């Protein structure tokens, strides 16, 4: 099992995230925040590609597919989910809770998401203050 | 990202098992309940050797190390308690439970078992009638 569990899931999160903080999305700042080399970066954007969930546009910046954009959606989803769930039930230390949803946020099923909102008292944002997207589209 | 998300620990749950129901360790059997092909599970048991995480006796029986044994041990205790989390807490349905678990197991963190331990009503057993192994060795 790799690190980052889920690599692809990972490199779209890390566009969405970039993309939430106003920074333009590039396979060079992909492999500074998850510590990845460049050729490797090249690699799997490479392979994104041919998967249809990423363009490299002309001027080199990521471009999301709806599909590809779909996922992370999703993937940060079950993040924030997980981090709420680590942090309102669990009790989890919050310095270890980003850590730990960076993980679960590759297996949990839209399933248990479901039953998340259910059962946390607000699912607004997450823990760390941002929104929790794709709420309306869970189901 | 492999559908058992870390091979090596589902092999040592799956010798795990069949321990539990006094059923011989054999490759034979793990490829059976994985529904991995023979060649694909003499390979993976072949590393866990040299891993120094199992020993293929003379009767070819799978002995698992120490090691390899502490190893197995914790990921049941983290399925279990994953189990004791979906079932009591969240609320998913039993039918989804295992599943789900199966693929939490793997990602869950010392950490985290340890909060669940102090907020799960009781950790005798998992929600299929098994005792929660290691809980002593948390920590
Ligand atoms: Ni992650
Ligand atoms: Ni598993």
């Amino acid at each position: 099992m790799k690190d980052l569990v889920d690599t692809t899931e990972m490199y779209l999160r890390t566009i969405y995230e970039l993309e939430e903080e106003g920074v333009t999305p590039l396979r060079a700042r992909i492999a500074e925040r998850l510590e990845q080399s460049g050729p490797t970066v090249s690699q799997t954007v490479a392979r994104m590609e041919r998967d249809g969930l990423v363009v490299v546009a002309s001027d080199r910046s990521l471009q999301m597919t709806p599909t590809g954009r779909t996922l992370a959606t999703a993937v940060m989803r079950k993040a924030r989910l997980a981090e709420r769930l680590l942090t309102d039930i669990i009790g989890l230390d919050i310095n270890k809770v980003h850590d730990e949803a960076d993980r679960w946020e590759h297996v949990m099923s839209d399933e248990v998401e479901r039953r998340l909102v259910k059962v946390l008292k607000d699912v607004s944002r997450s823990p760390f203050g941002n929104p929790i997207p794709g709420l309306d589209e869970l189901g």
